[PDB]
């Protein structure tokens, strides 16, 4: 039941959740905030759900180097350089970055959740997305302890607010 | 003229606001860059992006929502997302003709993306129809810029829309 449209996204969504995991891993290493570790041991499983749907759909994997910061798509090759550099200037910047990621990520999952009807992906996608909301609730919560807050870039103001208000999932 | 008056929601509202200013970004950019480089395309598409501005204004009026474009002037925006986006863009495009051209492509890339993003977030049959036509107009701009890019021995890769869709957009003719 499997498109060429559908394929390409599974590729991106593979490398996307990789982008998340990598960054968190770097940032934890620079600032050593247990929150980056948590969300990474989680974004590891996010990677593996797609690996599951590539294996099962006979789609070439694109993480041909599981190492940090290495990418097929120079979209992510480029994003990492930027995010970590910016995350590196301060803890808040790191925490901002974290929210920025989960932020982009959700509006990116919603983007692909529509370009498919194949029901495994719809579900798997629906899932990681639950996963990302909690990682924002988290990031932003931590952010408020530091005196700061996040203003969303990619999702709507309305969906962001729906999220930080409603509790655990 | 399409009537009567339908069910509007909060993010439906929010989109409208954003899109009203999104099309203005496009317009203010193209206008700037024409002043800089004098490439006809920037004129022609600024005139279209004005149209697109007006069309959305039609819906803010129809559904009564405080319009965000208080000050019409070039490069002025409520939502700072756009002041920023505007500056970074003129920043790039003021560097070369090829750049100007790439910036163009890029606004349209982001334009079809957010259009799809927003369409997907609604079943107000009025809104839906404006956005769809906005995509229509925007797809033409893509081709216009891409064709112009080829004329300067360059190309473009999508950043916001699929590769898979970009290709299908370019390998078809004017709507």
């Amino acid at each position: 039941p499997i498109s060429e449209e559908e394929k390409e996204g599974l590729i991106e969504m593979r490398e996307e959740e990789k982008l998340a995991r990598d960054v968190y891993l770097t940032l934890y290493n620079k600032w050593k905030l247990q929150i980056f570790k948590n969300i990474a041991e989680s974004e590891q499983t996010h990677m593996d759900a797609v690996k599951y749907l590539l294996e099962k759909y006979n789609i070439p994997d694109p993480v041909k180097n599981d190492s940090i910061g290495v990418f097929s798509n120079p979209k992510f090759e480029e994003l990492y350089k930027k995010l970590v550099e910016k995350g590196d200037k301060s803890e808040v910047d790191a925490l901002k970055v974290g929210a920025t990621i989960e932020d982009l990520d959700i509006a990116d999952l919603e983007k692909w959740i529509n370009k498919t009807d194949n029901e495994d992906i719809k579900f798997v996608y629906e899932n990681l997305m639950k996963g990302s909301r909690n990682h924002m609730r988290a990031f932003v919560r931590m952010l408020n302890n530091y005196g700061s807050n996040y203003t969303p870039q990619y999702i709507s103001k309305e969906e962001y607010e729906e999220i930080i208000s409603s509790s655990t999932e």
